[PDB]
DNA sequence: GCTTGTGTACACAT
DNA sequence: ATGTGTACACAAG
């Protein structure tokens, strides 16, 4: 799971959801914020089908 | 679950990213691409654990 | 009589 | 040094 900051996410987004459509699991960070991960909305669908 | 295109994502993800740490789930979607799921990192870990926890006990047969 | 994506980029303010 | 907003461009579909 690749990690990076916001600044890096905004100016390099195109790559970051290409790296996703490839199945990575990507982490947007923020100064002080709490993580956020970019995932595929298939493999997302799935954990929360399995969830439910 | 709020779906947005991929222009109105990178001009406005400070604004995405402060609706999923509100506990949202945001979809982008680039023209005829496959979508992308914007998720708080602590809801993510949680679906997958619950995924995982479901398909255990029953392997192997 | 257009629309979205992608790539650089600057210019505060924290 | 990183976020956040503002102009865009320009090019590609």
């Amino acid at each position: 799971m690749q990690s990076i900051n916001f600044r890096t996410a905004r100016g390099n987004l195109s790559e970051v959801l290409n790296n996703v459509e490839a199945g990575e699991e990507v982490e947007i960070t923020r100064r002080g914020r709490e993580p956020a991960v970019i995932v595929s909305k298939a493999t997302f669908e799935a954990y929360k089908k399995a969830a439910l």
